[PDB]
């Protein structure tokens, strides 16, 4: 007996191709093996949404034994396509809002797996670190998100608990990002930019300003890190892959997918740039357990 496993992945990227290495290392690692008692179609759409449709309805007809998707569009893709057969997702930061599980808990539908979700405390804790005497902290973010809302309300909540200040400016626009930061120099000690695509999207001006001002920037992703943010504290894709396939093991041996809590991940890794550390004029902290990268062109 052969289990046929489909993989849809939306595109090429670091972070989602880390997640199939974990994802089949840990399957390899409890006895099922590519090409001898399992059967792996890997579909990637290459960033186009109705491929995103065809994949998850070709793994339909061929009646694959479990689906396992990476990101949220592939697994939106994965569930109007099958409400029967059992779909693992990763890199999905809010599966309840995706609308592919009741609770994370007690998913009630044929989804589980994992999500890619930090909390804003990982990246504040980065504080101690490259802002030491920092009393005020920064936070930029777009008003029209609720998931940006979301997150500087837990901002917000940290700097309460932990002896902070708080300065705020909500933008729409990208044009607003100059401006914004260049008025929030002067005011604060450290910016934190979440999970927003508008601002972090935005990193090479802001990394620009900031820095040239002696503003360390600590991100919610590794991305941004990339372009001009100082560090982040990111989540480890192949290790929540990993995850995601140990979940596969117990799914491909029977066990109810719809009972199987959505799991998020500790495993996290500072990663700072390089760059903009010797351009902050700061030494690299001493602690061997920290990621360096230089900034992308």
């Amino acid at each position: 007996e052969v289990k046929k496993i489909g993989i849809t992945q939306l595109v090429e990227h670091p972070a989602l191709d880390a997640t199939r290495t974990g994802f089949v290392k840990a399957l390899e690692k409890n006895g099922f093996k590519d090409g001898e008692n399992i059967d792996i179609d890997f579909q990637n759409a290459q960033n186009d949404m109705p491929t995103t449709q065809s994949i998850a309805s070709k793994f339909a007809s061929d009646k694959k034994d479990l689906i396992f998707a990476i990101s949220t569009p592939s697994a939106q893709a994965a569930f109007n396509a099958t409400k029967d057969i059992p779909i693992l997702i990763t890199a999905v930061s809010d599966p309840v809002a995706a609308g592919l599980v009741k609770t994370l808990e007690k998913p009630g539908t044929n989804v589980s797996g994992t999500s890619d979700f930090v909390s804003v405390d990982k990246g504040l804790e980065l504080l101690k670190i490259f802002a030491p005497k920092a009393k005020t902290i920064g936070v930029m973010y777009n008003t029209s998100e609720v998931n940006s809302k979301v997150q500087v309300d837990a901002l917000k909540e940290y700097a309460s608990k932990n002896g902070f200040k708080v300065v705020e400016k909500g933008i729409t626009t990208s044009n607003e990002v100059n401006q914004g930061i260049s008025s929030l120099v002067g005011k604060i000690d450290v910016l934190y930019v979440p999970t927003d695509n508008l601002v972090a999207s935005s990193m090479p001006i802001v990394s620009k300003i900031a820095t040239e001002n002696k503003i360390p920037v600590i991100a919610a992703e590794s991305g941004p890190v990339e372009k001009g943010a100082l560090a982040c504290q990111g989540i480890n894709y192949e290790k929540l892959g990993y995850k995601t396939g140990e979940m596969a093991v117990k799914i491909l041996n029977g066990e109810s997918v719809s009972d199987m809590p959505v799991a998020t991940s500790d495993d996290t890794d500072i990663i700072v740039n390089e760059d903009i550390l010797k351009a902050l004029g700061m030494e690299k902290p001493s602690n061997e357990n920290i990621s360096y990268v230089k900034t992308k062109q």
